[PDB]
RNA sequence: UCCAGGUCUCUCGUCGAA
RNA sequence: GUUCGACGAGAGA
RNA sequence: GGAG
């Protein structure tokens, strides 16, 4: 992806946004309790903890597109794919506008808590001046959207989270892109019935894990993916993404049942518009972040993406005994012999893509059961049922959130669903993290789960 | 004086009234 | 208890 | 800009 052309908001008839400047996470009563390495993320230019240029930091991650065609590869990637998608059986029939806003099986109503974007946000408007699930009103929806139209500009926000003290030092705070109400709906209607049938599925079908249990799908993983493994990861996947796999997934797109003035609707993504502050700029390529389906599309895209390496560096692959599971960027996947992630990512180069070892590792060395990892879970089987297996999030991950806090007013929620990631981690390392958890007043004042209950729970959820 | 911060998935919690 | 609904939070991508 |  590469920002073309940047030019002031007001010679466009735009209106400056007006972007929070300020986190909502302070330290919390455990900040002093757990170590921790990581920090609010940089919201702004004159951050004291500044050590680089704010905005060149922000917008550094567009690092250019590859001018290349669809090759052969991506061809044969796509119908592989597309093969396995046919099975089934995706409705390329516009969602109902009432199941599309509301809520469906396999596809939940739009985020009444969340921006409307543009233009509402310059007009003090929010999606529940619109909307109302109570009532599932369509009519001042059908209006706002007759007005203000379709393809109207993203709104740039610098994300509201922790980041590590180095990231925080570079100014490499991430992006988020928000969609209008009105581009949001329509691609709802569009390309829900997708949606709701990816989510529906996850597995080595979709290639997608959308739509998973972690507590529950982790058993299902490894029986899915039985050849050896691989894995690695990218640098800044969505804001790398030339416009030749846009291309790709349009094809794909197409193959489904989709006619053009439908697969237009990716132009919107690829050749994308935004505002940040008072600027207007246009990306070309990147999935912008924050779009309606940018889990469903970025985790097509790498189907697409990781079939074509494999084709072009392996001749003689058989994508037949290929398997996958993406998550957007995030990838787990096997073949039944060994494949040299390091030429994958050779390959993946000249098309744009930087990738490098799985988990922040030295060398693209053997990934195995042991040290892989898959929405920041390694895999652990339970001692106990071998065929049962435990998603572990790192102990560490844990405390750096239980350290901070955006309203001490929800600490028992906060600690509570921490427990529920961290009992997997071993009943010795829960009773040391419900311990330190006790080592100050408030610890003392939270209901907090036992481990026997929990792993009964979790049991008895199979 | 106060508000402004995406798409989605899963899970927990508080309310439900069948 | 169980479903389905509305609201809050946490985590992941 | 929205609201009180
Ligand atoms: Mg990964």
């Amino acid at each position: 992806g590469e920002i073309e052309f940047i030019e002031s908001s007001k010679d466009a008839g735009f209106p400056v946004i007006n972007t929070p400047s300020k986190t909502k996470l302070e330290p919390s009563v455990f900040h002093q309790v757990f170590e921790g390495n990581k920090e609010p993320a940089v919201l702004r230019s004159g951050d004291p903890r500044l050590k680089a240029n704010f905005e060149e930091a922000i917008f550094s991650k567009y690092i250019g597109n590859v001018n290349t065609h669809v090759d052969e590869y991506m061809l044969e990637a796509v119908d592989h794919y597309a093969g396995q998608l046919a099975t089934l059986d995706i409705s390329t029939e516009p969602m109902k506008l009432e199941d599309a806003v509301y809520g469906t099986e396999g596809l939940e109503a739009l985020d009444l808590t969340t921006s409307a974007g543009y233009p509402y946000v310059a007009l003090g408007i929010k999606k529940r001046d619109i909307l109302s699930k109570k009532t599932k009103d369509l009519t001042k929806l059908k209006e706002c959207m007759d007005k203000y139209g379709l393809n109207l500009p993203m709104v740039t926000y610098v994300k509201d989270e922790l980041r590590s003290i180095e990231k925080v030092a570079k100014g490499k705070s991430r992006l988020i892109e928000a969609s209008s109400l009105n581009d949001s709906v329509a691609m709802r209607q569009t390309f829900g019935n997708l949606y709701k049938t990816f989510h529906l599925n996850p597995g080595v079908v979709t290639g997608s894990a959308v739509g998973c249990d972690p507590d529950l799908f982790w058993s299902k993983i490894p029986v899915m993916l039985d050849g050896h493994l691989i894995a690695f990861d990218y640098s800044g996947y969505d804001a790398s993404l030339s416009p030749v796999w846009f291309a790709c997934l349009k094809m794909i797109l197409e193959k489904l049942g989709y006619t053009h003035k439908e697969t237009n609707y990716i132009d919107y993504l690829c050749n994308s518009h935004h505002l940040y502050r008072d600027k207007h700029y246009f990306v070309r390529g990147g999935m912008p972040s924050g779009c309606s389906g940018t889990s469903i599309f970025n985790s097509m895209i790498n189907n697409i993406i990781i079939r074509t390496l494999m084709l072009k560096v392996y001749k003689g692959i058989d994508l037949d005994q290929f398997r996958m599971i993406a998550y957007g960027d995030d990838v787990i996947a096997s073949y039944p012999w060994p494949i040299d992630a390091s030429l994958l990512a050779e390959a993946g180069k000249g098309y744009g893509l930087i990738m490098t070892p799985a988990d922040k590792g030295e060398c693209f060395n053997e990934v195995t059961w042991t040290n892989v990892t898959f929405l920041k879970r390694y895999f652990r089987a339970d001692e106990q049922y071998p065929f049962l297996v435990h998603p572990v999030m790192p102990m560490k991950d844990i405390h750096e959130s239980i350290r901070w806090t955006k309203d001490p007013k929800n600490t028992q929620d906060h600690v509570r669903s921490l427990c529920l990631l961290a009992w997997h981690n071993g009943e010795h390392e829960y009773e040391e993290f419900i311990r330190k958890i006790r080592s100050v007043p408030v610890g003392r004042c939270l209901t907090l789960p036992a481990f026997s209950t929990l792993r009964r729970k979790w049991l008895d959820s199979f």
